[PDB]
């Protein structure tokens, strides 16, 4: 049994981790997800003024299957004495400001 609502895509490698701690970083997440498979790259949400994170990040998996397995597990897992959430990366959405109809 299976089905695709969202649509058609193969971007099931980048996982979204939430509920992270103030000490958790790309490094902590790496050695924390290194078991599942072989992380290809990691991204951390930071600013240009403070360059700090709110409590989440995005991890990539060498494969898709490995990622799915990481979610089913890491999902509502226990990290640093906290409950983090894991799920497929949400669909981004950007825009551009410009003059219209004049």
């Amino acid at each position: 049994g299976s089905s695709g609502s969202s649509g058609m895509a193969t971007t099931k490698r980048v996982l979204y981790v939430g509920g992270l701690a103030e000490e958790v970083d790309d490094k902590v997440l790496h050695a924390a997800f290194i078991p599942f498979g072989d992380i290809t790259d990691i991204q951390i949400p930071l600013d240009y003024e403070t360059e700090k994170h709110r409590g989440f990040a995005f991890v990539e998996f060498e494969l898709a299957e490995d990622a799915a397995a990481a979610i089913d597990n890491m999902n509502e897992s226990e990290l640093f004495g906290r409950t983090i959430r894991v799920n497929l990366a949400k669909p981004m959405r950007i825009k551009e400001s410009g003059p219209s109809s004049g």
